[PDB]
């Protein structure tokens, strides 16, 4: 339509999420969240929704919204939730980013590649020549965990840090799908990602609400049981 299936929450004076919901027979309408960040007058996407349709929904509430160009997109995973409207933003002109282990995934997936790779430091930082003019963005892989080429992202100034698929809510009773998870490194990952940004009070979560600290802490307690 326009905008008007989709969810958006103003998190921070400059960030708001994006939520948008799965429709698939044998599938519940499953949320899945991403952000939109102005950084002074540009706007920065993290994530898209499961469809085109719905992703051309985020850039008009963008468009009415806000009324910033769009400058690049970055894409944490490699699935339909986070994967599947990549075709809108190269409809739109926007450059997109992912993990290259992503965009190698994205076909077996049956999803679009991103137009450029990221590549990281043995940091775990991103290389700045990879992921040029980010701003704000600070783009971290702490390995494998929930999947292989789970990718997190900090939003400079705000303490806030997105945790992908990787961190679960401090009431999850399980990690959930462990398909593409990691045994042995799912929780030193989580970790890595809590020192990554020790700053961020708010944790924004791939399905649910956002949440704190804790639930950092939760989901690493639940990997040390898988070892």
């Amino acid at each position: 339509q326009r905008f008007g299936d989709l969810v958006f929450r103003q998190l921070a004076p400059n960030v708001w999420q994006h939520t948008s919901y799965l429709d698939m027979p044998g599938f519940g309408a499953v949320a899945s969240n991403g952000l939109i960040v102005r950084d002074g007058g540009r706007v920065l996407v993290v994530d898209t929704a499961w469809t085109d349709d719905q992703t051309a929904q985020i850039l008009n509430w963008i468009k009415q919204e806000i009324n910033l160009p769009v400058a690049l997109a970055v894409v944490t995973h490699a699935h339909q939730d986070k994967m599947g409207g990549m075709d809108a933003l190269h409809a739109a002109g926007i450059a997109t980013y992912a993990n290259a282990l992503s965009n190698q995934l994205a076909p077996q997936e049956g999803m679009v590649a991103a137009q450029h790779s990221l590549t990281f430091a043995a940091n775990g930082w991103v290389e700045p020549a990879t992921a040029p003019n980010f701003g704000p963005l600070k783009v971290f892989y702490p390995g494998p965990g929930h999947t292989s080429d789970n990718i997190t992202v900090g939003i400079d100034g705000t303490d806030i840090a997105f945790g992908g698929c990787l961190i679960k809510d401090s009431k999850a009773k399980s990690l959930g799908n462990l398909g593409d998870a990691d045994t042995e490194h799912y929780a030193a990952s989580a970790r890595a990602f809590g020192a990554a940004f020790p700053k961020a009070s708010m944790i924004v979560m791939s399905h649910s609400a956002p949440d704190s600290r804790a639930a950092i802490t939760h989901t690493a307690r639940m990997a040390d049981k898988l070892r």
